[PDB]
């Protein structure tokens, strides 16, 4: 609610013709066909390949900046991105070889930075998983043992051993209800009053273990990368220690390119930025456009007003955020800082129409 | 569960025609139907088009306090409100023009405030979304391709084909289970032990992402409209700084009509209100009627006993609400403070009987 | 995982007696049945009437500390709790009177405190609710309407009108698959997609909405109730002001009965309690009986060792309980206060053994 | 995100064998099978039996520490995981014996710590569950019997009764639909708007309960197992009193195993850990091997650098570990504190390479 994501965040062209480049596969999985564009995808397998080719071997080149890198995660598909279509296209001889389309898969896996946070945190609470992961084996086997018991005399065609009711079990336990085959007694249909009350737990448990401690690192991906941009504002020599934990939680940076806006004016005021590199278009008589280091809104903060200006971006800005609250939280946490603030708040009504 | 909600908070007419406006459709989209009542609701959408398009005007009329304003989302519809239909009226001859009563159903939206709370937050936190959305594709092709490996042979009509299987997939995958069409081997049936698995962790996560920072908007909500209501109070100079972040996260305010009851006397004290704007029926033998910038519940609560008085809604109020922690937060927060609260947890007890 | 509750919470016969009273009904409910039970449990209504019609009127003497109270909810049943059977009984001369064994279902509810906790919140937030209800019949009308537009031509028998469509929305949205009717072609099967992606999270707020603040009236419901029970405690006059928000969060309260075991020896110590009313059997040589106003664990939490005695509740005793970081949190509180649990920490070394 | 869990936590063979135990069952479970391998793995059970029957009576040998213990939980099977089978194996001359296999899914559970995790919380917060557990019957009843009013007359033989609707009823209500037998009706149809509305409303509650103080019991789980590892450290003498509280929150212990790597070389780093027990491989010309009570780390967090060594595992090692923020909050929290790890960053510069 109080950040301004702009400048193409799925930015990087190899991300991008992976997603036209697979649906090129599914025209070759169906009868009826002319072979008319069954080929001419076929080169766009090659385009994409001969593209990601033609991006290989620069990135090959590893000689820039080739002084510490970890690049076994950037590098293990660029390998696989062009090896595995190829011996593919000769072994596979039959139209198959295009089954190896599930490889591109990984490229916007590639940089798909979010996709390490997802990865960091199993390394931590699998614990929980696996004793989860077992619990389920545990209600699993547990209950889909009960129906075995019962109706393998007059179901055995359906329910005539174990692993058959291990399917319905999970599909009675998962949320799921398939529908193929259900019991027709009490006792059998007795049991299922526990196994979506239990499912519903379970899981109820199981998936909240992501969001649990992943809401941590994203709310934690707020400071590791906000950490940052932080000794670039000239002001903060004066900041007292723990100020920062409080408000750096909400902080979150991103960047806008140039051309965009940033604040129209009249809009309702409801945040204020901290620029800490690039410039702007502060829409004024004598634009102040206020280059890295610095911020606006509590022109419109203190007053509770509309903007005061069409502040619009001028270059490709990195910027911060926030809302009135954590200002207000700052204007609370210290008189020595809201002084300034009050002369920045008298200063840029004369400075945003005059020089 | 410290609020009063009343005053019909869905009070606007032009949301109220929306509803019966759309039933109005579906008598028209049924064969064996009499022509009778077929265009008796005919008109009523003639109504409610001539009467939004009554309002219309009016709103049109945009000279009243035409300072400065952003009525692009206000008018977006209202434009359309009335002409989409017109021209439907003709062009689409065939009974099929009503087809578009898609229209009115933004006109609820007009008036949603609680829908522009909606739209803020997802340019912050979309970032993510897509990460997943791209994530929901990589498990979808990733796992929607397994299966096309296998059934092929004994399920073309089924499972001939990819897409066939991706349809599958997220029915299998997003917690649904149709029960169309199901495979019949075994390591195809052991492929959906990690696919429920999945999606309830996927959602797990991505369906988290929306209430994760929307309680902090909703939580935020409830400081960003009630920053307001502060200086009001004549007692606020001598808070201090911090005070109020860890207050106004509790406390919503809302509007109680005239006529209605507050709190009715003898019925738990569970609750003490901030009165700032309106008038009410505190119900004693001399009505202690306060007006703008009060408060009253002390009387109960550091008593904790029942109601002193049949208070009730005189006219029109904006209240506050407070629940007793928080506000034994505060007679924990200052000695400077309950002083008062203390004098005024005697004075109201001469002065709600006496003048 | 810090409370010991005994002392049959779900206490009273007026609420056990609703849940026998019910499956009386079932088997009147049932062709080819003998009349020999049928009436057997005809009479276990009657049994049920009048024994709640025994309790009734007992009820009605309500002169038993009639000073003030407010009981039109604990009576609002008991009122109907015989009237309704009755007039059942005569004008409904068929066997269907017993249909009105709808009515002891509130019965529980009579004495389900945790109910008007219920009830509480949703007068604070359904505000949201109905923004989000308004959004689900948005989103419901919006995207069942789609279908329509399609299948109309080759499904009349099933998509020939809006409803039927409305009918699988909600199916299709609320994450069901019943499996009854379902499209054929591609672009209506393409709809789907972000139909789950949809309802996960619309109720993925919405569901989420109920959690939300009910978890904070049940993190309420522990100071609420626990507000009380602090200054019985004679400690508790130098306890800070803020020093009891950080605590009473975690404190819960609750009963044990006459008999029980309260911390059992020898089996690890992870807690201590506050007794406040009742006493206990210590089990020492010389039994430390500690009547209201009391506590224990610090022997073994300063130490992190087993228990030093079999404590068992040798009369109804209402309880506090407590795990160590959160004494922790009070050892580190304050050195005022862990000087005296160091000295008892001696005191009952050799008080536990002696007198 | 913060800790590197090894050393096999799914570690004993006593939790081992029960996995491929029970694998066994399935295949006497299934008509046309030869006599081979039918009591190939009949032996095997023999083996797991005389497996866990050859650990039973070195268990039995409890004179090991036998001063004060409570092993009813770790000996309720290993009597049962022996005897059950062998009775088993006699009274039940058939095959069905191995129906007894029912027995060793607890073996798992017997060292499955965070088991006694799962129960413990149970019995503070089943007053909710059962409050709960009654609405739901309450709402399932005063909804199930709805259907029974209507489709009686012409689904006899599907709505002929209650409880085949309470059946239809919870997989309406359970997120389930399995679509066995489903309404013809309007008004029948009409009321399951409501059931998806509540069951996702319900369990959005109910299995809310569970992750609700699990949550805080994992979170709390944290800290029991963590105010350990603090009096080793030898500087944690002048750590203020609320100082731990914020900090052991986030602090996890973990073992990793001899010869495996701690924090290579080169990668980003992103956290510091505290050895408190064991040895490492601080990878330098002149190891600077640490042994119990120490840490590492400062020298790449306040630069925000890549390592300064491919630290790796000596030995067995009793870990923990900590990212920035958490450190930098101790970096804040004293002046008194960051002094030794300014130095630490200056001697760890020299130390590290030589000795
Ligand atoms: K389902
Ligand atoms: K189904």
């Amino acid at each position: 609610m109080s950040v301004l994501p702009f400048l193409r965040i799925y930015a990087p062209l190899n991300a991008v013709l992976a997603a036209p480049g697979l649906l090129a596969v599914a025209a070759l999985t169906i009868p009826d066909m002319s072979g008319r564009s069954r080929l001419a995808l076929a080169a766009l397998l090659a385009v994409i390949w001969g593209a990601y080719l033609l991006q290989l071997a620069a990135t090959l080149l590893k000689r820039r900046a080739g002084v510490v890198r970890d690049r076994t995660p950037k590098i293990a598909i660029d390998v696989l991105a062009v090896l595995v279509p190829l011996a593919a296209f000769l072994l596979d001889g039959s139209p198959d070889w295009s089954l190896y389309c599930a490889v591109w898969l990984l490229k916007p896996l590639r940089d798909s930075t979010f996709f390490p946070v997802l990865g960091r945190v199993l390394a931590n609470e699998a614990r929980n998983l696996i004793g989860v992961t077992t619990l389920f084996g545990v209600v699993l086997f547990a209950v889909a043992l009960a129906a075995y018991v019962i109706e393998r005399d007059i179901q055995p065609e359906k329910f005539g051993s174990i692993p058959q009711a291990m399917w319905w079990a999970v599909v009675t336990l998962s949320t799921t209800g398939y529908g193929d085959t259900i019991p027709q007694s009490f006792a059998g249909r007795v049991l299922a009053g526990a196994v979506m009350m239990s499912g519903i737990g379970i899981f109820g448990l199981w998936a909240g273990i992501l969001a649990t401690g992943f809401y941590q690192e994203v709310r934690r991906g707020d400071f590791v990368r906000n950490w940052q941009l932080v000794a670039a504002v000239p002001l903060f020599q004066k900041l007292g220690p723990a100020v920062l934990v409080e408000i750096v939680r909400a902080l979150r940076a991103r960047t806008v390119p140039a051309g965009a806006v940033i604040c129209r004016i009249g809009e309702p005021g409801d945040r204020m930025f901290f620029v800490v590199e690039g410039s702007v278009s502060v829409a004024t008589p004598n634009p102040v456009e206020l280059g890295p280091g610095a911020f606006f809104g509590e022109m419109a903060l203190i007053s509770g007003e509309p903007r005061s200006a069409t502040v619009s971006a001028a270059t490709t800005v990195s910027l911060l955020s926030l809302h009135s609250a954590d200002f207000q939280m700052l204007c609370s946490s210290s008189p020595e800082i809201a002084e300034i603030f009050r002369k920045t708040a008298l200063e840029r009504r004369g400075a945003a129409a005059s020089a």
